[PDB]
């Protein structure tokens, strides 16, 4: 990608909110997508940057991007590079507390909220839009990553009130509202 969507990838990683602010406003694409795969809304996500995350939905970002990373080894090969930076870039870029033997192909910020836990974050991507039914690639929801507690609460409440507008026809009416 460019340098500024570049550093937007950058300066959301690392919780920056005056850099955010700036490229977005000298043109940086809010959907900016890291060589390997993620959305910078999906490495503010990971790491529980609920400041970024709220200012990238501002600014348009869609929250139902899923990753193009799948595993070290399998996006290592359709790549073409070595695992090895593979690895080292998905940790030192996006997240070091993940299983680098799993495979997170289709992931939206929200899996990664849910799976670093975070309350905040997960409210926030919840009141901008992310969908909660939405499955990743290997058919996971959001909820099926959340571990006990207000994450998995809050989820099951919200998965339930997705259906209903859903079946009711009105999804546009409501993420339209506050």
């Amino acid at each position: 990608p460019s340098n500024k969507d570049a550093a937007l990838l950058e300066a959301a990683r690392a919780n920056n909110m005056q850099e955010v602010s700036r490229l977005l406003s000298e043109g940086a694409d809010v959907n900016a997508k890291h060589r390997l795969g993620w959305t910078a809304l999906m490495v503010a996500a990971i790491n529980r940057n609920n400041s970024v995350v709220q200012v990238l939905l501002a600014a348009g970002a869609d929250p139902n991007l899923g990753d193009d990373f799948s595993s070290v080894y399998k996006t290592a090969k359709e790549q073409g590079i070595h695992s090895l930076e593979v690895l080292i870039t998905r940790e030192d870029d996006f997240n070091n507390r993940l299983n680098n033997r799993a495979s997170f192909k289709g992931c939206t910020a929200l899996h990664y909220a849910v799976l670093a836990d975070d309350y905040r974050t997960v409210k926030e991507l919840l009141d901008g839009g992310a969908n909660p039914l939405q499955r990743n690639e290997m058919g996971h929801t959001p909820l099926d990553y959340a571990r006990e507690g207000e994450v998995m609460k809050l989820l099951r409440t919200s998965e339930a009130k997705y259906q209903e507008k859903q079946r009711k026809r009105e999804l546009e009416h409501h993420h339209h509202h506050h």
